[PDB]
């Protein structure tokens, strides 16, 4: 038993897996929960703009996941979208840049900006088109 101490404590060592978990799969992996895929973190930085959803833009599993998509269509512009029940990279990469996930959410520039609660604020401020307009890009403006 660990007993809330120790001496020599077993090291371990951050590489990803060569064989199956027996009996019970796993989402996570140890290097991929600390380390996000190399084409993945290729593709935030060749975005400008990311969110991901429950399920997909054309078909959401949410109200507040639909509430999003009504958002980015009261600012025009549409953004690049993943399935956070698809592929468990989605749900692990949001957990690692953000801390705490609240979803629907969003990323401008390979930094994270926030959930709905806060891109709300940002769209209902104009203080999302500032950054947007920096970036050369024309919104839909209320």
């Amino acid at each position: 038993s660990t007993s809330g101490i120790g001496g020599d404590v077993r090291d371990i060592e951050e590489t990803h897996p060569d064989f199956q978990p027996r009996l019970v799969s796993a989402d996570l992996a140890e290097d991929e929960i600390a380390m996000v895929k190399k084409d993945i973190d290729d593709t935030i930085k060749s975005e400008d703009v990311v969110t991901f959803i429950k399920g997909l833009p054309e078909a959401p599993m949410c109200a507040y996941s639909k509430r999003m998509i009504d958002v980015l269509e009261a600012l025009g512009l549409e953004y690049t979208s993943f399935d956070v029940l698809a592929h468990p990279v989605v749900r692990s990469y949001v957990k690692e840049v953000s801390e705490w996930p609240t979803i629907p959410q969003l990323f401008i520039k390979a930094e994270f900006v926030g959930g709905l609660d806060i891109v709300t604020k940002m769209l209902e401020s104009g203080d999302l088109k500032k950054m947007l307009r920096d970036k050369g890009i024309t919104c839909r403006d209320l």
